[PDB]
DNA sequence: AGTCTGCGGCGCGCGGG
DNA sequence: TCACGACTACCCGCGCGCCGCAGACT
DNA sequence: TCGTGA
């Protein structure tokens, strides 16, 4: 009949019988049975203190399916050889480069092209440089074009110099260099070299290439680390530099070197920096003002200087690359890792050139538009204020006007006659005054964000005027008999060097002071000055009745200046992208399948972008790019936000997109689980395991609907609360998630919540410090306890940790929660280079006509054409099964559960957004989207000519060549360190829940020792 | 020699992910 | 009685106020 | 870099 559900001892299900053999193979053990029920008596303890225990689970029918077969007995062997597989080559032509330079030629000619020199014999003209490694650089005159004017290269045994046609002759400036990189497999080198590869006149395909351009500066952030930290170890570096720059004689003994030794290790980005810590050569950089010159004539003289100076930076790179290349292959040997970071490296974005110039002209119109009429709304208000200095009784009774300054600047004479030089403006208010810059300023310079804005527009907070202190930025008055009634009310009372001085003020005029001043609140309650009064999260209290308003147009002045901040935010990045249309080449743009099978139409528009990106820019190996994984989502208020939007994909073609849910979560879930050696040993575990996203009932959806806020709101909550927070900090958020609620109920709220999330402490001097009675006890202490470690390693490829955050570097200013974060963070990296190389080897497998298109975090896109659409979806979902299988397998457990195994949507569209059923409506754009489709795993299977097609038996011969070596896993050496007996004693006190319980459990292990 | 009179780098608020 | 001990993390760029200086007429 | 409890 029908199979029957695998359910281990907590009500969790695990995958069929058919994925279980093609999978894991067959492995069995009842060793950890054998100490199980110790183990398993303390997990249900914990599970029924909680409430956890005897809940329903979801429960569903098995999936089976057949898959491709794996190329070894175990998971990392098998991926051992594909790792191999795929960075072969490259991999063969990094090692053994030349150690010796070959010398310059005297003379350089000037003629368009590649012209090759070799010591000993005549230039040569060359079509192409034709070379395995070359080291490479490029240099533009950007005031006039974006396209390049010269080039340079050194090879092993041949120098190369590219000279552009515009110098030489002629009007037209668009020109791109060749390389020859579709027929010929090569290794580029090179410093920020993104910059270079958007040059290279081969790269504008939709065809894959067959170049691999590595960067320089992305493995020193890599390895030796940098002061990526803004204040702990970025201000410390600038502060020891400036110390040396200004002191000329370096005294014996450093003043501070002992307190923070890993000082010297750390170095800056900036190819200068790493050139003179590694290499110690000084680089000038003078010639830089050159290429600023708008003319060509200029270019034509200083020709040898310019060509010579590019040399010198080619040399210069070569010799850091040779310094840093073997301590990162020590660091990180897993083939995985460059096999990911090869992947990385290449993208393209296509797009369309007329939408692009019209979505920059709609934007740019609308912004400047809305700006203008507001400005000129307030200047219209100043100008009567500027005439009434005569009858001074009018502004003198008016608290708002009597708050202005009325005085006046006299006029000079010299040698009894007046100069009428560096004079402002003659006898005018000296307010007036201020507003210009200059003297040759017509008109006032006035503007939203502006300090005296408020007081020009009146406006009261609970219909008292506002007053301006020094200490203190705005203050209601309030009066003596109502003093305690504010301070019911929870205000603050203003500080009393304050509350001094303004009696001089009051007592002005002969006015008299009846009150007490009241500081507005900030959006944070202690300790916070309040600045601004038109910024958001102001919001709120405004139209509430905590804020009036006796002027209308303060409320149209908050619309705008709320609905343009992200085009002033964002205007110069995007109108600076360089886009290249199709009709300038021709020849180039050549589809992806090899089949052309014509219908091309003669397409009107066609634009490629190639993204600048790094591929590790953070200590834990993350991506940079500023414009497109900074990107906002369309927002229907918001002016310009549909930047996204824009790309589309050629006709016949598809992207098929996919995104990890949960994943951070999921790490510190299994982390926390692995002791146990059953999935859900831990209360958080079961928490996680519950359900799916589908059904609605996942954890942050718990979150959000226990405490009344979005999925987004929830998120950022928990978050914080796994990293390291406070009590306090989280009734903040909560008080920003509602504004009716009263600080203390927010404050009891968050203690109830921690204290059942976290438990209590107890200090002990065999045992150090722990964490008992909570939820996720164990779950911290093995986090603190592997954070301890003399050389941290990532659990699931044993990658190293930075130079700069290794603790012998550190003896004073410690950082302990960077590793932490560290630790998970760079999980996620593992994750997503995993999921790479698997696409990547089941893509050249079965032959699919597929090329990564962007990856941003979690998320991953294709461009795929229409006939391999489901093709790919199924192989994203073989890809995600492999990897989740594998992490399961390093950590001890050898069975995966069957929610978390797949997927839950994977989406198929034309253009990039971020849900298929979204409008994507903006001010700037009227026009609706046609939907794309988002598919389960089931719809995946029941449609039809979703299946792989016949492989090559080639790959697999190729694949077989390659040797496997046996490695142990990073956590035997870490528990082998601990006997037993203090392992079992130590969590039978992390189970208890009360204090007298573990002390007795302390004092039985100190009998048992004798 | 005095007498003011601008001025660009540094730092903090404030939004986007 | 002191010994921790605190504390979301990783990134990007723009606008306004402040200060230690350069520069044009007595 | 001051603050705090068991
Ligand atoms: N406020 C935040 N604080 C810390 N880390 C964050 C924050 N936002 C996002 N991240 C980190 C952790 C996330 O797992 C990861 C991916 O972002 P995100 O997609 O929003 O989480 P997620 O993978 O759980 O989304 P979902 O489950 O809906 O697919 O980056
Ligand atoms: P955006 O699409 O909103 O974010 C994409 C990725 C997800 C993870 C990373 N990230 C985003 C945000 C908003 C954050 O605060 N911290 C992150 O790490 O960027
Ligand atoms: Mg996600």
């Amino acid at each position: 009949t029908a199979e029957a559900p695998r359910i281990n001892p907590v009500g969790i299900q695990y995958l069929g019988e058919s994925l279980q053999r093609q999978v894991f193979g067959s492995c069995g053990g009842k060793d950890e049975v054998e100490q199980s029920d110790k183990l398993m008596e303390l997990s249900k303890k914990s599970l029924k203190d909680h409430g956890l225990w005897g809940k329903k689970t979801l429960i569903t029918d098995p999936i089976s399916f057949p898959l491709p077969p794996l190329q070894g007995r175990s998971l990392d062997e098998h991926f051992q050889k594909i790792g191999r597989f795929n960075s072969e080559p490259y991999k063969s032509f990094c090692e053994d480069k030349f150690t010796e330079m070959v010398a310059r030629p005297a003379e350089w000619l000037r003629k368009p092209g590649w012209v090759k020199y070799v010591p000993g014999m005549a230039p040569v003209e060359v079509a192409y440089p034709d070379e395995e490694l070359v080291v490479f650089d490029v240099e533009t005159l950007y005031n006039v074009s974006d396209y390049p004017t010269l080039a340079t290269a050194l090879s092993s045994t041949a120098w190369y110099l590219w000279c552009s046609p515009f110098i030489c002759g002629g009007d037209d400036p668009a020109a791109l260099i060749p390389l020859n990189t579709l027929n010929k497999e090569q290794v580029v080198i090179g410093h920020n070299v993104a910059y270079d590869r958007a040059r290279v006149l081969e790269e504008y395909n939709f065809r894959d290439s067959k170049a691999f351009f590595l960067d320089t500066q992305s493995l020193h952030i890599a390895s030796f680390g940098l002061c990526s930290r803004q204040r702990p170890m970025f201000m410390k570096n600038n502060k020891k530099k400036e110390a040396e720059v200004e002191s000329e004689v370096h005294p014996e003994i450093s003043i501070e070197d002992y307190d923070d030794p890993w000082l010297n290790v750390s170095a800056l980005n900036s190819l200068k920096d790493v050139a003179k810590f590694h290499c110690k050569i000084d680089l000038d950089k003078t010639d830089r003002d050159f290429f600023a010159s708008t003319d060509k004539s200029t270019i034509i003289e200083n020709f040898q200087k310019l060509v010579n100076y590019c040399a010198t930076d080619v040399t210069a790179t070569s010799q850091v690359f040779d310094k840093i290349f073997p301590v990162f292959l020590k660091k990180c040997p897993h083939p995985v890792s460059f096999a990911g970071l090869k992947s990385l490296s290449k993208c393209i974005l296509p797009t369309k050139l007329n939408d692009w110039n019209d979505y920059l002209n709609s934007s740019e119109s609308l912004y400047q538009q809305s700006k203008v009429q507001i400005e000129s709304k307030i200047v219209q208000i100043i100008k009567d204020i500027a005439l009434l200095k005569d009858k001074p009784d009018f502004y003198l009774k008016d608290p708002w006007l009597s708050q202005l300054d009325w005085t006046t600047k006299p006029l000079r004479l010299t040698k009894k006659g007046v100069p009428a030089k560096c004079q402002k403006l003659p006898g005018f208010p000296e307010w007036y005054r201020q507003l210009f810059p200059s003297k040759d300023t017509v008109e006032p310079k006035i503007t939203i964000k502006s300090r005296i804005i408020p007081i020009l527009f009146k406006l009261s907070w609970e219909n008292s005027p506002v007053i301006w202190s020094k200490e203190s930025g705005w203050c209601f008055n309030v009066p003596h008999e109502q003093v305690e009634t504010y301070k019911a009310k929870n205000y603050v009372l203003a500080d009393s060097v304050s509350q001094e001085e303004e009696e001089i003020r009051m007592n002005n005029l002969g006015l008299q002071c009846t009150g007490v001043l009241f500081k507005v609140p900030h959006p944070n309650g202690p300790t916070f000055n309040c600045t601004n009064l038109l910024t958001k999260s102001y919001n709120h209290f405004f139209e509430k009745g905590v804020l009036k308003s006796e002027s209308e147009l303060a409320h149209q002045a908050l619309q705008i200046n709320s609905s343009g901040s992200y085009w002033m935010s964002a205007r110069e990045r995007i109108q600076s992208q360089f886009v290249v249309p199709n009709c300038k080449f021709p020849n180039e743009f050549q589809s992806l399948s090899a089949k052309s099978s014509l219908n091309n139409e003669k397409t009107n528009d066609l634009a490629i972008i190639i993204p600048k990106i790094v591929p590790m820019g953070t200590i834990t190996r993350r991506a940079v790019e500023n414009t497109w994984l900074t990107a906002s989502n369309a927002k229907a208020n918001r002016i310009g936000s549909e930047l996204k939007t824009q790309v589309k994909a050629p006709p016949g073609y598809c992207f098929v997109g996919a995104d990890v849910d949960s994943e951070e979560l999921w790490i510190a879930s299994l982390v926390g689980d692995s002791i146990f050696n059953v999935h859900g040993g831990t209360a958080i575990g079961w928490m996680c395991l519950e359900g799916t996203k589908n059904e609605g009932t996942d954890l942050h959806t718990k979150t959000a609907q226990i405490l009344g806020c979005s999925r987004n709101e929830a998120k950022i909550f928990n978050y914080g609360r796994i990293y390291g927070a406070g009590a306090k900090f989280a009734s903040q958020l909560l008080k920003r998630f509602n504004p009716s609620l009263t600080d203390e109920e927010t404050k009891k709220i968050a203690n109830k919540l921690y204290e059942n999330t976290k438990g209590k402490t107890k200090r002990s001097k065999l045992f150090k410090k722990f964490w008992y009675g909570g939820s996720e006890s164990i779950l911290f202490n093995k986090l603190e306890s592997i954070a301890e470690q003399e050389t941290p390693k990532t659990p699931v490829l044993g990658c190293g940790i930075t130079y700069s955050l290794m603790k012998k570097n550190l003896r004073a200013n410690s950082f302990l929660p960077s590793r932490i974060n560290w630790a998970i963070q760079s999980s996620g990296v593992d994750y997503l280079h995993l999921l790479c190389c698997s696409m990547e080897y089941i893509i050249k497998k079965y032959n699919l006509e597929a090329r990564l298109c962007i990856s941003i975090h979690d998320e991953i896109r294709f461009l795929v054409s229409e006939k391999d659409k489901y093709r790919a979806a199924m192989a994203l979902q073989i890809s995600n099964i492999w990897t989740r299988a594998m992490f399961c397998q390093q950590m001890g457990i050898n069975e995966l559960p069957q929610n978390c195994a797949f997927f839950s949507q994977v989406d198929i569209d034309s253009v990039i957004r971020k849900e298929v059923n979204m409008d994507c409506i903006t001010p700037s754009n009227k026009t609706a989207i046609p939907h794309g489709e988002a598919l389960d795993i089931n719809q995946l299977l029941d449609k039809p000519n979703s299946k792989l097609g016949k492989p090559s038996l080639d790959i697999d011969s190729k694949v077989s060549q390659y040797a496997y070596n046996y490695r142990e896993p990073v956590f035997e050496e870490y528990n082998k360190s601990y006997t037993p007996e203090f392992l079992k004693y130590f969590l039978a006190m992390q189970v208890q829940s009360d204090k007298r319980d573990v002390n007795r459990l302390e004092d039985e292990y100190l009998r048992e020792c004798t």
